[PDB]
């Protein structure tokens, strides 16, 4: 078969609870035979600010700048900085994105929302018209693992933080079905902090096992109705 | 009057429809004699990554970097990095707190989500008790006034986008009223870009004549029926 898979890893500390996530998932997807590749965004200093330095040729309209404009020209001159395009060849090549990261704000940290941002470029990401189920990335799958500080019984319809679903809706949706890949269900490790060692063990193998049946699997269909029901 | 207002704006450029709905807010409070403070993040080219140079002098755990630990220390020893603690001082001393952005995947640009995960740390904007109605920061306002790419139909329940109040939860809910405020309306410019010179400054005006009444409004009730439900 061969599958190529990218890992976009956001978290500071090697010895964390993500940071034992990614590992077993590149030791599992590495032992299956497939190619990894891990993009890990705080050891790589990753820029995260969409600015005007992410262009180095002539701008389409010097006098008022379009982030969106100036990066869709400058995609398609390949006039784009460096940082981007190297991500953007390992998104090209892969088969499987994974994300790894805590959830912030119920999101993802500002240097993997600058990731997004700045490397999910129209002309390479998304085309308009060109998005969705058109988008560019179509034939790719993709796959968020979080950790949270919240427990899974806050993270439902009538705990405090809602169902753990409804943040999922940019990411998944507005970010990841728009570029057009197909989304697999999202590993969600609830409060590694406040769970004993064991559930820990527990929460790290069940990841283990799930990927070695990843290509099995299908995706959810990234609905609104999925997402908050009706 | 009296009552102060930080305006935290994420837009590259001054020429910009953000550069316009910012200057604007800062006429039209300024006119009322409201006190007024705008945080540019582009222009202070403010760092949006969490890492350990937020802390500054010594680490409470140089072992295993935990930066939600770590941070809440550093606020409650007084040893956060001066970019933070000023962001700090302008939201402690405000009564609104007005966010002007472009959506970026359906969510803050990267730079302004680091605005939100560094400054908003836990010690000063919430704690045990006191996420949510603890919001630390409650009695205090919040706005979102937002521009899009896409058209208001796009953003309807059944729209490609799905209903704009969807994309809203992780930053509404999740994040602000999670700190405590109460949020007020969200203040939205569907696709500026491509509107008539005159729809835009309809838009502007809007916003300029919302604002003449701003302090009389009650907040949304930010809960999981507005957002998703009939
Ligand atoms: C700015 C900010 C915003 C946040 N916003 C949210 C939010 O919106 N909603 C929310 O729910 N939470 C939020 N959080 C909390 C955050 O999501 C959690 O702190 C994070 O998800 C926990 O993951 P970690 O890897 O850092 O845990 P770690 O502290 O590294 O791990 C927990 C424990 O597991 C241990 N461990 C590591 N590897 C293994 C292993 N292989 N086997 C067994 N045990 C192991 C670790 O040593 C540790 O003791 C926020 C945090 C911050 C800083
Ligand atoms: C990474 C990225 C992700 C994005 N993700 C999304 C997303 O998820 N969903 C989505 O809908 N969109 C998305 N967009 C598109 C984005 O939200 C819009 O491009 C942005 O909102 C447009 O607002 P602006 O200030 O940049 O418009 P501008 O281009 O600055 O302005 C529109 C026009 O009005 C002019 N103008 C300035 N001031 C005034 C004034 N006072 N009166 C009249 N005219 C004025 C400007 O010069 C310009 O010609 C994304 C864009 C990027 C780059
Ligand atoms: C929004 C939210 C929900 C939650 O459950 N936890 C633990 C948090 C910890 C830090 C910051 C925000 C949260
Ligand atoms: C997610 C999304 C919806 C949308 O309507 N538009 C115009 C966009 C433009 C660029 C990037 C994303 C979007
Ligand atoms: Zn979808
Ligand atoms: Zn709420």
């Amino acid at each position: 078969a061969g599958k190529k898979v990218l890992i976009v890893y956001a978290h500071q500390e090697p010895k964390s609870f993500n940071g034992s996530l990614k590992n077993v998932a590149v030791d599992e997807l590495s032992r299956q035979g497939c190619t990894v590749t891990v993009s890990d965004l705080y050891a790589m200093n990753f820029e995260p600010r969409a600015t005007d330095k992410d262009i180095t040729g002539t701008l389409s309209n010097p006098e008022v700048f379009n982030y969106g404009v100036e990066t869709h020209e400058a995609y398609k001159q390949r006039s784009l900085a460096s940082d981007i395009t190297d991500e953007q060849k390992k998104v090209r090549e892969a088969d499987l994105v994974i994300f790894q990261f805590p959830l912030y704000w119920f999101s993802v940290p500002a240097i993997l929302k600058g990731w997004m941002d700045r490397v999910l470029c129209q002309g390479f990401a998304f085309d308009i018209p060109g998005f969705y189920d058109s988008g560019l990335l179509q034939g790719k799958l993709a796959l968020l693992s979080v950790t949270t500080g919240g427990t899974a019984e806050m993270y439902t319809k009538t705990g405090v933080n809602g169902d753990s679903r409804y943040f999922l809706w940019p990411l998944q949706h507005g970010t990841l079905h728009f570029c057009g890949f197909k989304v697999l269900a999202p590993q969600i490790s609830f409060a590694p902090e406040i769970a004993s060692e064991e559930e820990r063990k527990g929460m790290v193998a069940a990841w283990s096992q799930r990927l070695q049946t990843i290509w099995k699997e299908e995706p959810i269909p990234c609905t609104a109705h999925w997402h908050f029901g009706q």
